């Protein structure tokens, strides 16, 4: 029987979450650039950087959330195209470093906003998240209007300009995260797996202009098979060697899989990316259900530990006592809806039922601690984007279908030894 006291259906709940989370990128875009704000605080207080700072990677997630919105008629095609034109216009004029983008710009100036003294140039991980988004928009518009196709061409030129091979630091068989015109290679961070950065290696192999040999992946990312290290965490099998420990924060299951489709995905180092990321999600869920630190509210209907704002600032929360600060981040469980739908939907209903303190005007706020009575009315692009995109991927497979249709992406996957058997 229908009633005001009966719960939203899953579909109406997901619709509502998607509309609001889309509105984060649509209504709360930085007005000058059109890009995703790194952070947005309903309380108006910004102790560690303002809302005018725009994030390259977060904007990549956001443009995918916006694609989802165009496809559902949240906004018109025409409105959608005008936004894409604005975003691409900014990218064509903002600071770039060997065709890669910085982590942050000031949206009002187009100039790099450093994090700390030496990280004032290119960030290739962020570039990779931006490009994963941009290549999906290219495919959405490849057979569109003359105007949409024009925009797609401008994206293809940005894509072509990224010099992935530069970031090998003199032709080494690995990718470095950063490069600065001023400080060069001093950040010195070669990127080895497993962590959130797979899509970087895949896009580097995919580039039809400044692409890298397969050796860069096999030796650099996978370290000649060292990336394979089967072990159990919370009684659950993980196949991969996780950087810095036995597992990691849940976003590692998510960022590189917004456009790259994990379903039926395999390569030399993993017989199913889907199964691995599902199990990572289940390790996270299991730690929260066990709740060894006796935090309030953890359980089957409330789990999900990842990097986010935290009671004492910002922390890389994860399913290990050391990393558990009593803070649940909605993006963790919700962005894993593709891997664990029933379980992620249980969390989504339960969080929605907490009301205003957790579910705000642009969707779920970043993080909360029931134990600490800590409920910030604050958002981050990088936590918001994956909720909208992964809900869509579960519902229609939109972003996967678009990304995976890109002929360069296909060639990069073939070159690295990936196969898809669904
Ligand atoms: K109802």
């Amino acid at each position: 029987k229908p009633s005001s006291a009966t719960s939203l259906t899953d579909d109406a709940l997901m619709d509502t979450v998607q509309r609001r989370t889309f509105n984060y990128f649509w209504d709360a875009a930085e007005p000058n650039s059109g890009l995703a704000r790194e952070r947005y605080h309903m309380d108006g207080e910004y102790p560690a950087g303002g809302p005018e700072i725009v994030t390259s990677g977060g904007s990549g997630f956001g443009i995918m959330a916006i694609l989802a919105g165009i496809d559902r008629g949240y906004v018109s095609r025409e409105e959608g195209l005008r936004r894409m034109e604005k975003i691409v216009g900014f990218l064509e004029k903002a600071d770039r470093f060997k065709g890669a983008y910085p982590h942050w710009w000031n949206g009002e100036t187009g100039h790099v906003q450093p994090f700390g003294q030496k990280d004032n140039g290119g960030d290739l991980v962020e570039t990779a998240f931006l490009m994963q988004g941009l290549l999906a928009v290219h495919q959405y518009y490849a057979e569109g209007s003359a105007e949409e196709k024009k925009l797609a061409g401008r994206i293809d030129k940005l894509w072509r300009e990224v010099d992935w091979n530069w970031y090998r630091h003199g032709g080494q068989n690995v990718l470095y995260w950063h490069w600065s015109p001023e400080y060069g290679w001093e950040m010195n961070f070669p990127v080895h797996g497993y962590n959130e950065c797979l899509i970087m290696y895949i896009l580097a192999a995919a580039s039809p202009t400044h692409g890298v040999p397969a050796a860069v992946y096999h030796e650099g990312w996978a370290q000649n098979g060292a990336i394979v290290s089967p072990h159990k965490v919370e009684g659950i099998e993980l196949h991969l060697r996780y950087q810095g420990g036995e597992a990691g924060p849940l976003f590692w299951a998510q960022y590189s899989f917004l456009g790259l489709d994990p379903v039926g995905l395999k390569d030399e180092y993993c017989p199913s990316y889907f199964n691995e990321m599902r199990n990572l999600t289940l390790v996270n869920r299991e730690y929260c259900i066990r709740n060894p630190k006796h935090y309030k509210g953890y359980g089957p209907d409330c789990w999900g530990l990842t990097a986010s704002y935290s009671v004492d600032g910002y922390a890389a929360h994860g399913p290990l006592e050391r990393d558990d600060r009593g803070v649940i981040s909605p993006t963790a469980a919700l962005s894993s809806i593709v891997y664990t739908p029933d379980q992620s939907l249980q969390v989504m209903h339960h969080l929605y039922e907490m009301g205003d303190k957790v579910f705000g005007p642009y969707g779920f706020y970043d993080a909360f601690s029931e134990t600490a009575d800590w409920y910030p009315k604050r958002y981050l692009a990088i936590d918001q984007g994956p909720i909208a995109v992964m809900i869509e991927n579960y519902r229609t497979g939109l972003l996967w279908k678009l990304f995976m249709s890109h002929p360069d992406v296909q060639n990069g996957l073939k070159k690295l030894g990936f196969n898809v058997k669904k």
